[PDB]
């Protein structure tokens, strides 16, 4: 069958000094703060995230992070191994995506909302072309460098398949059940078209302006309700059209679910007349030095 080839990604180390954090953004503890490389006259806008399994595990993200390289999956800058682990990545000074979602619900049109789920999509597409499972895609795992430009982010969970690898087994460990593929619930399986799954669950948070998939059912009845053919509602702006495409995502036949470069076609047809396909109360209306150097415009040599 066919090989593996060899993953060349470099690994930055960065010195404490060369970064500065300016103030908290999340809690580990998240800050934000600015990268100034020496002698390099320019401030890169980062986040900067500051047990020997958390160390593992902060080790294993990082991996992952450098050996990924795509305009729709967030951006690792570096790592800094002082007497606690940080980890460096670009400042996606809008947050989370579901938070945004909440936060703008009454200002947030079907341009945006098309716009994101294609480009979820061409990030998930990459990661599958990178043979990587994200294992936790979610609205709260997307991040907003601007409303017009999200990224995915938190591959804490992900696994990289081999070349002749359809799937990945995992054992015990704790895992978001609400956006599980039935198969990855039953049977601890895991591929691209679990993540396409996930997709849809995180859509479908979209569409809601952020409700809480299955709210106050618990996990442990997830798998019997998709089991009976039970699936998430129909948000009231979708119409038939985009919920189909949530709906196929949700089969148990993960082969007939639709394949991510699919989804980047359906949904940038339906943003060429967005309010066909989303039908949202005031959509017409609603609306979202000189050496800072946006990390995108940062370019370390591979």
């Amino acid at each position: 069958g066919s090989g593996e080839a060899p993953n060349q990604a470099l690994l930055r180390i960065l010195k404490e000094t060369e970064f500065k954090k300016i103030k908290v953004l999340g809690s580990g503890t998240v800050y934000k703060g600015l990268w100034i490389p020496e002698g390099e006259k320019v401030k890169i806008p980062v986040a900067i995230k500051e047990s020997p399994k958390a160390n593992k595990e902060i080790l294993d993200e990082a991996y992952v992070m450098a050996s990924v390289d795509n305009p729709h999956v967030c951006r690792l800058l570096g790592i800094c191994l002082t007497s606690t682990v940080q980890l460096i990545t670009q400042l996606m000074p809008f947050g989370c995506l579901l938070d945004y979602v909440r936060e703008h619900k009454d200002n947030i049109g079907s341009q945006y909302l098309l716009n994101w789920c294609v480009q979820i999509a061409k990030g998930m597409n990459y990661l599958e072309d990178r043979r990587l499972v994200h294992r936790d895609l979610a609205a709260r795992n997307v991040l907003v460098k601007t409303p017009q430009h999200v990224k995915i982010t938190d591959f804490g969970l992900a696994k990289l398949l081999g070349a002749e690898e359809k799937e990945y087994h995992a054992e015990g460990g704790k895992v978001p059940i609400k956006w599980m593929a039935l198969e990855s619930i039953l049977h601890r399986i895991y591929t691209h078209q679990s993540d396409v799954w996930s997709y849809g669950v995180t859509v479908w948070e979209l569409m809601t302006f952020g409700s809480k998939p299955y709210d106050g059912i618990p996990a442990s009845e997830i798998s019997s309700i998709l089991e009976k053919g039970e699936r998430l509602p129909q948000p009231p702006i979708c119409t038939i059209d985009v919920y189909m495409i949530m709906v196929k995502c949700w089969m148990i036949d993960a082969d007939s679910r639709p394949k991510f470069r699919e989804l980047i076609i359906e949904f940038s047809k339906m943003a060429r007349d967005p309010q066909r396909y989303l039908v949202i109360q005031g959509d017409e209306r609603m609306h979202l030095m000189d050496d800072v150097v946006d990390a995108d415009e940062y370019l370390i040599p591979q």
